[PDB]
């Protein structure tokens, strides 16, 4: 029988360009079937219902139950690409950064400020006019302020006088806009928050897409942190930037994907001070609008596949070489 890849997401996800480009490459070899789940079955049945697969590409994105693609992967026991119980864990930015410290990763000093929404005021937080105090731990004019849900993409960036002061609010990106400058100087209330110190860069983020430890695509976009508008193509497309990762940053691709178990993984980097300093996991993310990515994204996840399960359905397979970039 053919090898079964089942696709477990919600359909704005499974039914996008990137992953329709992907699947369609994936499909053509010879001994793998592709199995999209319906979104409809996913929310609707019960997971004794759910097709059967022999390897599981399944990720969290809003609206989607995590709790039944963990039971279904514990009562069918397929192979598993992204592991699905650590796509609790990326939802919390706190326990993101909790992992990358304890993999040795660059990232930027910080502290968790926890605030009990009965007693708002009895926090640990201190707040002077360039600086705040979270438990203790200084952070001078500029940082930076998240939420400690990673779903959550108010992050607020706070100026310090010497540069007029205020703040810079950023957003999922509404038309052609990314962030938005504010008067206000203090820092938001209600709700827990990271904050940390905010690393200089060129006015750049990278990007990186993982694809298994050993393949990661790069690329840099305008940073919202620096006036919000989004820089577009002719074509309406957000203007992307070459980048090539150096061997630190190979290394630290190889890492995130290891330790968030995502074989698919997306990780944004700062490129400061001479070193390059994660700030966010995001997990499942395919690379839009280069073919030479979903070739090669297809390829790897095709041979992940066969290498794994080939024996058990008695098919010759001899490892292939693969890309790293
Ligand atoms: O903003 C846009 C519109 P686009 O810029 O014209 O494509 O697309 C964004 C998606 O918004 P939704 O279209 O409503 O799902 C968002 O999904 P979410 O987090 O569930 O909201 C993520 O996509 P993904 O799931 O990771 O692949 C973002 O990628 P990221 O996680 O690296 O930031 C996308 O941004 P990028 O495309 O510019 O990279
Ligand atoms: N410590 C920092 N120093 C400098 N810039 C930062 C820092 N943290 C975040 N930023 C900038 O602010 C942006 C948003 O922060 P990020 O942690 O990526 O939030 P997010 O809401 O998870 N974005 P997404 O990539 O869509 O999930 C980043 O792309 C950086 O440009
Ligand atoms: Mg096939
Ligand atoms: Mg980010
Ligand atoms: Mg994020
Ligand atoms: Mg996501």
């Amino acid at each position: 029988r053919q090898i079964v890849v089942g696709i477990c997401s919600m359909a704005k996800k499974s039914k996008s360009k990137p992953m329709k480009e992907i699947l369609e490459r994936i499909s053509l070899f010879k001994y793998i079937t592709v199995v999209v789940f319906e979104e409809e079955v996913i929310l609707n049945e019960p997971v004794e219902n759910w097709p059967l697969c022999d390897c599981l590409i399944s990720f969290h994105s809003k609206g989607f139950p995590l709790d039944k693609a963990v039971a279904y992967a514990k009562l069918r026991n397929p192979f598993v690409i992204n592991d699905l119980n650590m796509q609790y864990l990326i939802q919390d930015r706190r326990e993101v950064y909790s992992i990358l410290q304890a993999e040795g990763i660059l990232l930027p000093r910080y502290a968790i400020l926890n605030r009990d929404p009965n007693n708002p005021k009895e926090c640990n937080l201190i707040e002077g006019e360039d600086h705040v105090e979270v438990n203790g731990e200084v952070f001078q004019k500029p940082f930076v302020e998240k939420p400690v849900s990673a779903e959550d993409h108010n992050v607020y960036i706070y100026y310090p006088t010497s540069a007029g002061g205020g703040s810079q609010r950023l957003f999922r990106k509404i038309g052609s806009r990314s962030s938005v400058y504010s008067p206000e100087s203090n820092v938001r209330k209600t709700g827990s928050y990271i904050y940390e110190e905010f690393m200089p860069t060129d006015g750049t983020d990278v990007k990186v897409y993982t694809v298994g430890p050993d393949y990661a695509h790069a690329e840099a976009r305008k940073s919202p942190a620096l006036d919000g508008k989004v820089e577009r193509d002719s074509e309406g497309k957000e203007v992307r930037y070459p980048v090539i990762l150096n061997a630190r940053e190979k290394l630290i691709a190889w890492k995130v994907c290891l330790a968030f178990k995502q074989t698919v993984c997306g990780f944004d980097l700062l490129r400061a001070n001479g070193q390059s300093y994660v700030c966010d996991v995001n997990g499942f993310s395919f690379v839009k609008n280069s073919m030479k990515y979903y070739d090669d994204c297809a390829k790897i996840l095709g041979n992940i596949v066969m290498r794994e399960l080939a024996p058990q359905f008695h098919i010759p397979w001899s490892i292939p070489l693969e890309a790293e970039d």
